[PDB]
């Protein structure tokens, strides 16, 4: 029993963080087979990160002007060429600890890993969900650029968003591993801010069953509701709409708990209408939506 | 910016875990070295879990009777002994992936990373607190024994957890590497329940200062108090005494901020009179007691 906020075992990561430096900047990399991926802004001075133009900083840029270190190991750039917002350095050496993976696009709700890391080196992992505005609430530092996101599906990691900057409100951006950026973001120092978020529906609902498989049961009331009357009272509350997909995703823990998912709907509806009245669920005065229905699964039957 | 619970990188630790089977029952080990540390109720049956005799148990066993799996490499047992609730299985390969460490006894109020494992696989990695009761916040089914705590200092992994038992309300208890319990726990399937737990005060201020780093300062007052008069304030909300020790480790934080403890102990001194009013703290309803101060400042300043 427990329910915590957890990340993916790192190891297979850690094993592809190298550090890329261009001139005076640096930052973080992904080493995988011969092939290190990172933030295209290594090429830019502080003056150019304002407003850049990257193609030309890049045509003034050989491979030899990119350092890339592995541990105690320097790294020979061989081939170099910028894919959207990542450059990819092509190096005379393949990552041995190249894990099986690859790299996906997540979808708005979905939760990853990120391991944190500085100068080549990891120093922590957490959990993030791409939020509906296309920003992750993470915790970064200067150097941070270059960390990755991930997910684990069994011998497999997917990469999904490698760090790029801050907006307002401490939020953060970032692309794929093909350089394209999660939302209407671009790599550049000016200003730029976030949409307004919305809550993940389905995410809360699948953290309110992982609350009953705990034990926390109190909010269950005895009344049921349509996906349509659900989705009328919900949108006031700034609740992303529930659709069939998502109702079908959450099959597995209403067969697992017995409780329908239109029943589960209609206990999300008073909570939302009527407060939690000073009282917590798994801990928490707020309702969580950064848990996915897999998320809860994988701690809450294994 | 941002502010989050955050692991260690768990790949030195990944390396390090086995599968261990005695008969039919089934947990994870750490292997370092020529050596497998477990949970000593792998020796049980189910019935023999609920009042067991770990030295009649063991004498009946032999090295054969352990199989020990790193992968998909079986280890071959050599030498057991028990040391406390641990036995450690000798084995006639020594781990090439060991890192640099050490076996540490925490203190309460201290936090380190869980690598969850099923089966020697690790499958998540989550940080928690040593409550002042001896129990930790994790999140753990069936098989998790053996699972480890741990901190990460530079190179050097200082194991200081081995997760061996649930108890009411879903907290867990576990001993050090030497097999000691943290509390007054024994590993039978008895009747046994915490201590009534206190809040770590010392990592309520950590995190009133990773607040006011992160740009969240509306809960600072005008004003200073004493440590005497704070400390019989906060008696009453289930605080733990402050000590000028944990006023010494605040320090950092509080040069770095120009906030001194005392006057941060006057902001948290009527937060606990006055409630939150509705309001949020770095995203929380609630103080959080779970961040030490060199969690603080591993996050908010690098
Ligand atoms: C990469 N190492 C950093 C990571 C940042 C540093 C602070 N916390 C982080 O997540 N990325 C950058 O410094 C990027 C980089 C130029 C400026 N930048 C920003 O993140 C800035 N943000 C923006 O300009 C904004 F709001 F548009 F997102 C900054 C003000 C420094 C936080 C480039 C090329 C975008
Ligand atoms: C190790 N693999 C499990 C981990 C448990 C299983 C459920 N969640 C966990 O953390 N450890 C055990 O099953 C230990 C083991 C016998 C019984 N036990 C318990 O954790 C039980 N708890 C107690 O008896 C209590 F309350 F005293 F702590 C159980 C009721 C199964 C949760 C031994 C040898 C203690």
């Amino acid at each position: 029993s427990g329910f915590r906020k957890m990340a993916f075992p790192s190891g297979k990561v850690e094993g592809c963080m190298v550090q890329v430096i261009c001139g005076t900047t640096t930052l973080n990399g992904l080493w995988l087979d011969d092939v290190v991926y990172c933030p295209r802004h290594v090429i830019c001075t502080s003056e150019d990160m304002l407003n850049p133009n990257y193609e030309d900083l890049l045509i003034r840029k050989s491979n030899h002007n990119f350092l890339v270190q592995a541990g105690n190991v320097q790294l020979r750039v061989i081939g170099h060429s910028m894919q959207n917002c990542v450059l990819k350095l092509k190096v005379d050496t393949a990552n041995p600890k190249t894990p099986k993976y690859k790299f996906v696009r997540i979808q708005p709700g979905q939760t990853f890993s990120v391991l944190a890391c500085y100068n080549g080196s990891p120093s922590g992992v957490y959990q993030c969900a791409m939020r509906p505005n296309f920003t992750i609430k993470g915790s970064f530092l200067n150097g941070a650029c270059g960390s990755v996101g991930f997910n684990i599906d069994y011998d497999c990691v997917s990469f999904c968003y490698m760090h790029h900057m801050e907006l307002p409100t401490g939020v953060h951006a970032g692309t794929d591993l093909e350089g394209n950026f999660y939302g209407p973001f671009v790599d550049r120092q000016t200003a730029q801010a976030a949409g307004t978020d919305t809550t993940i529906t389905v995410n809360v609902l699948a953290w309110l069953y992982a609350a009953v498989i705990n034990g926390d049961r109190w909010f269950l009331n005895r009344f049921t509701t349509t996906l349509n009357d659900f989705n009328l009272v919900a949108m006031k509350y700034n609740y992303e709409p529930l659709t069939q997909d998502h109702v079908d995703i959450l099959g597995p823990l209403s067969a697992q708990t017995g409780i329908a998912v239109l029943d589960m709907c209609a206990s999300l509806k008073e909570l939302l209408q009527n407060g939690m009245n000073g009282r917590t669920i798994l801990g928490s005065a707020l309702l969580e939506d950064e848990f996915t229905p897999f998320d809860v699964v994988r701690q809450c039957s294994g």
